[PDB]
DNA sequence: TGCTTCTGCCAATAACG
DNA sequence: CGTTATTGGCAAGAAGCA
């Protein structure tokens, strides 16, 4: 009981107990209720700051070794993340990368171990 | 006002038996 | 060891700062 369901016209939607916000899957809940519970911890492994998210903990990372995995296509400039990529494409390039073509590449990440695609 | 950090989807990884 | 369960990377818009 971390959770109750709503349904609404057959939508299936799961709530949080505690904050009551609204989720489609379940996992997302899960992810979400750990920041309630804090049952699991992800320290940084290069200062001790601690996340509620593992996704959370690997941004906060790579901000500690400076990699920059976000590269402007259309002139080469790299970017540490893609809130700095996508602003600068559209002030630079007047073009939006969540558009229908492909501005940026997404580097591997190869200042520390994730999983890869 | 401009950085800065904060959930659906599903591939990668793990757990199971 | 391969079938099922879980993790969390990613986008990109939202929210939170100052
Ligand atoms: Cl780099
Ligand atoms: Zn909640
Ligand atoms: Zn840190
Ligand atoms: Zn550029």
């Amino acid at each position: 009981d971390d959770h109750y369901e709503l349904i609404v016209d057959g939508r299936v939607y799961y709530i949080c107990i505690v904050c009551k916000r609204s989720y489609v899957c379940l996992t997302s809940l899960r992810r979400h209720f750990n920041i309630h519970s804090w049952e699991k911890k992800y320290p940084c492994r290069y200062c001790e700051k601690v996340f509620p998210l593992a996704e959370y903990r690997t941004k906060h990372e790579i901000h500690h070794t400076g990699e920059r995995r976000y590269q402007c296509l259309a002139c080469g400039k790299s970017f540490i993340n893609y809130q700095f990529m996508s602003s600068h494409i559209k002030s630079v390039h007047s073009q939006d990368p969540s558009g229908d073509s492909k501005l940026y590449r997404l580097h591997p990440c190869r200042s520390l171990q994730i999983r890869q695609y």
